[PDB]
């Protein structure tokens, strides 16, 4: 029939959010110029 | 007839010998490993 009347979006929050980060190394290159 | 008896080589020395050197820049590159 018709379109929706609303828009529902499930939301949630964890006990804690974060990020692990492993360093791969700097990148350096000499070029023309 | 036969082969040579000696071997002559012209030798010479300038008033001064040397070298001019222009620096082009260091070369650095990161690679696998």
């Amino acid at each position: 029939g018709q379109q929706p009347t609303r828009q529902v979006t499930p939301v949630s929050a964890p006990a804690a959010m974060g990020t692990q980060i492993t360093y791969r190394g700097p990148q350096v290159v000499t070029q023309y110029g």
